[PDB]
């Protein structure tokens, strides 16, 4: 028993960063098979941050303008083309550890493992979850950008994210492995704000049923609730609408533990609206929205 | 900027990871050159479980009863000892990616990552502490027994820690990689039971420097306080008594930062006297206590 905030094993997503530089620009590209994925702005020098025209500024940069190192071995670089707010740099070595692997674009609500790299080399691992606007709370300093977020299906990586901006709150915003931002971000220095952050309740719920499995009981109380009502006191409180599919979600998690969904919906309603009273679930003194039902799942029964 | 409980990379670990099976019982074991570590408790069955002779029961065992497989292919076992709580498995051939590595035993307060694994396979990798009441608060289900905590420095692995077991109170318990049990712990399922579970006093100083430098400031007061008066209410509120080396260790945080070392305390004391008023310090509604003042600066700094 006990229940972590935990990452997917990263070794797969190592074997797969190289350091990419243009010009005076250095950042991580991610390698599968004989393409290199890595943020456009690798193009920018900071004169460009306010208004970049990419397909302009992409004009002037050649194959051999990109330099793309794997260890201490450099890339040769023979094709080059823009997808979106990313590049592909088409190289002539298929990467010899790529995994099998997925680009797939997720949900708000759902979660990920990020590899946190600096110059092609990994730095640490730490589980995310794409936030109900957009962002993403990460942790990300100069050179981080074109790190990755991915989950892992037993031995198939499925990249979902890939780093490429901090807006000035902190947070932070990217793409998919095609280039396309999740939410409204661009990938120019300019006024970007956050919307609401809400909470992912179904991730909550799915938390509290891991709290339960745990031994964490306190907060179980003698009360129900129905989906409207429990969504009037979420609204309320910034949660996300519960909705049937969510229920339905969570099913398993009910069955495993006896507690019906709509019960814990009304332990959850008597944690808002009387808050933790200074008591902690599974070590946290707030409500954690960063595990998905399959997250909880996943870890309460041992899957590699 | 952002500040996450972060974990190593976990690579280099995965490509140690074995199965190891005696009898009935299958847990993980570290392959390391021509060496599998793994708990002793692998020669015990269910009945073994109260009162062990670990000689005893191994003199029943041969190289042939310890099944040693390295993803789907068998090692061959040509000796076996055991050091302390530990067997080490001496195999015919030596782990091809073995990394740079030392065998560490960590003192209290200090962090390392672990590789979840069951049957060999890794499931997750998160961050742990080592409390001062010498258990770890992990995630382990039966199967993840010889799972490892570890830290990296550049390309070496120092392994510190094995899992044993789990105290009927939900904590866990294990070894350093020489077989000795961190704290009082035996592995014998018998009455044990943890001591208090203080909270690290350096660590969450230093996670209050790493707050400040990633832009959560509320907290900062005007007081400042002395080592003497801050450990009357550290240790009111079960908090590690703060030493001069702590202050030392704080140094470059405090440097960085321009927060003297005691002002960060009066702030730690406000924050104990007078808890969060439903505020929150880098995402957490509690003090984090499980990053040390070189994780702060690792992060801080982008160690890779
Ligand atoms: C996250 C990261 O590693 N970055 C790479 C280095 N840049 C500095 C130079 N680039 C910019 O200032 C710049 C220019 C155009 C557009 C953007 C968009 C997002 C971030 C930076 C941008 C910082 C980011
Ligand atoms: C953590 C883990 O994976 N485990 C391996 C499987 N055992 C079940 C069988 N072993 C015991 O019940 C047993 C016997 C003797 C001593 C101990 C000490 C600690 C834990 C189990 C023990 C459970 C643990």
């Amino acid at each position: 028993s006990g229940f972590r905030k935990m990452a997917f094993p990263s070794g797969k997503v190592e074997g797969c960063m190289v350091q990419v530089t243009c010009g005076t620009t250095t950042l991580n590209g991610l390698w599968l098979d004989d393409v290199v994925y890595c943020p456009r702005h690798v193009i920018c020098t900071s004169e460009d941050m306010l208004n970049p025209n990419y397909e302009d500024l992409l004009i002037r940069k050649s194959n051999h303008n990109f330099l793309v190192q794997a260890g201490n071995v450099q890339l040769r670089v023979i094709g080059h083309s823009m997808q979106n707010c990313v590049l592909k740099l088409k190289v002539d070595t298929a990467n010899p550890k790529t995994p099998k692997y997925k680009f797939v674009r997720i949900q708000p609500g759902q979660t990920f493992s990020v590899l946190a790299c600096y110059n092609g080399s990994p730095s640490g691992v730490y589980q995310c979850a794409m936030r109900p606007n957009f962002t993403i709370k990460g942790s990300f300093l100069n050179g981080s950008c074109g790190s990755v977020g991915f989950n892992i299906d037993y031995d198939c990586v499925s990249f979902c994210y890939m780093h490429h901006m901090e807006l000035p709150t902190g947070v932070h915003a990217g793409t998919d492995l095609e280039g396309n931002f999740y939410g409204p971000f661009v990938d120019r220095q300019t006024a970007q704000a956050a919307g609401t952050d809400t909470t992912i309740t179904v991730n909550v719920l799915a938390w509290l049923y891991a709290a339960v499995i745990n031994g964490d009981r306190w907060f179980l109380n003698r009360f129900t609730t129905t989906l409207n009502d429990f969504n009037l006191v979420a609204m309320k409180y910034n949660y996300e609408p519960l909705t049937q599919d969510h229920v339905d979600i969570l099913g398993p998690l009910s069955a495993q533990t006896g507690i019906a969904v709509l019960d814990m919906c009304a332990s959850l309603k008597e944690l808002l609206q009387n808050g933790m009273n200074g008591r902690t679930i599974l070590g946290s003194a707030l409500l954690e929205d960063e595990f998905t039902p399959f997250d909880v799942v996943r870890q309460c029964s041992g899957v590699t």
